[PDB]
């Protein structure tokens, strides 16, 4: 039986999303496993979207301030996790930050910055304490939503990734496969060791902060691991020359002032790594190492504006340069 690669990408939930895998399964195997990581984001697209009226989500928002809504187990699992990071960064990862978010989304569309009243009505509506999960403890027992703050709006789009990246891991390996990267725009799942029959580990790329996005900056090495990152200059927009970048501070309302250009967290689950990363880029360097004190399997890489990168224990051994403007402090 022989070592195989194979590659397969499209344009869903807003972005590439491209998965590679090393196998000696029958050809026909990986090909079926592959079409139904596609399918999955299709069909998760219609179940997590916060920008579409037909979405799962979408309809859990249109009844905010009224009863408890019935959403599968996958879902309620993932706004548990969620509710999760946001008690434990303080808020500054917060779920239920649409109000603010979808007024900053049409800024973005129509290039210009929100009212700021209009901003500070917002802001009154974005406390997900008041977001309600509920599940019976009996046999076939529903799980519920209720957001019980009126006009408060669920946006998933700081965590959705990371979660399907964690789904797919699970149905590849569901497939019989150990060896994979998964890609969806940026947010990366490294699944066991990919082939050169020499096995290794798989070397993920983390940008230039303000880089065209050609070539990564530095590459890590690393094994069943995912690395995500949130950053100042992956999407934003300009006006009279301030740039408005589109992680948002929940306490002023506006995008974060941080002393990081982007982080990048490494951890089992995807999910944790993207709600991770973007808690720390709201926090900041030193708050961030607090915080990540508290997820001793994880780790972090931090590049600040002046091209320094500092990275934690667990990784920066993995760590190696390829854009020599940056460096690494040890
Ligand atoms: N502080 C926040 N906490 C949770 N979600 C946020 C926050 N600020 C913005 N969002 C939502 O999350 C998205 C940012 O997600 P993030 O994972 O940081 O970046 P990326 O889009 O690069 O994955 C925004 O587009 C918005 O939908
Ligand atoms: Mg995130
Ligand atoms: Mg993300
Ligand atoms: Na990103
Ligand atoms: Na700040």
């Amino acid at each position: 039986a022989r070592v195989r690669e194979y590659s397969r990408a499209e344009l869903v939930i807003g972005t590439l999303c491209r998965v590679r895998v090393y196998s000696k399964r029958p050809a026909a195997e990986v090909h079926a496993a592959l079409e139904e990581v596609f399918t999955l984001l299709q069909q998760q697209e219609m179940v997590l979207s916060a920008y579409r009226d037909d979405s799962a989500l979408a309809a859990l928002n249109a009844q905010a301030g009224s009863a408890p809504v019935v959403v599968d187990r996958s879902l309620y699992a993932l706004l548990e996790r969620a509710l999760f990071f946001a008690e434990k960064s303080g808020g500054a990862f917060n779920p239920a930050l649409g109000a603010v978010v979808k007024l900053w989304n049409i800024g973005f569309d129509r290039a210009a910055v929100p009212d700021p009243d209009a901003l500070k009505e917002a802001l009154t509506r974005c406390d997900f304490r008041q977001v309600h999960l509920r599940a019976g403890v009996s046999v076939g027992a529903p799980h519920t939503v209720q957001l019980a703050q009126a006009g408060m709006q669920l946006d998933l789009g700081a965590i959705a990734k990371g979660f399907l990246a964690d789904k797919i891991v699970q149905l590849l390996t569901a497939h019989a496969l150990d060896s994979a990267l998964v890609d969806l725009g940026g947010n990366i799942f490294a699944l066991g060791l990919k082939y050169g029959a020499q096995r290794l580990e798989w070397n993920v790329g983390i940008r230039d902060p303000h880089g065209t996005g050609q070539k990564p900056a530095l590459v890590v090495s690393v094994r069943d691991c995912s690395v995500v990152t949130s950053g100042a200059y992956e999407r934003f927009f300009e006006r009279d020359g301030v740039r408005y970048h589109h992680i948002i501070d929940p306490v002023t309302g506006f995008p974060a002032h941080t002393d990081v250009d982007s982080v990048s967290i490494f951890a089992p689950r995807s999910t944790d790594a993207d709600a991770l990363a973007t808690a720390c880029f709201v926090l900041g360097y030193e708050k961030s190492c607090a915080l990540l004190r508290e997820f001793p399997g994880v780790d972090a890489l931090f590049i600040f504006p002046d091209k320094r990168v500092r990275a934690s224990a667990g990784i920066v051994d993995r760590v190696r340069v390829l854009d020599a403007r940056f460096v690494l402090e040890r």
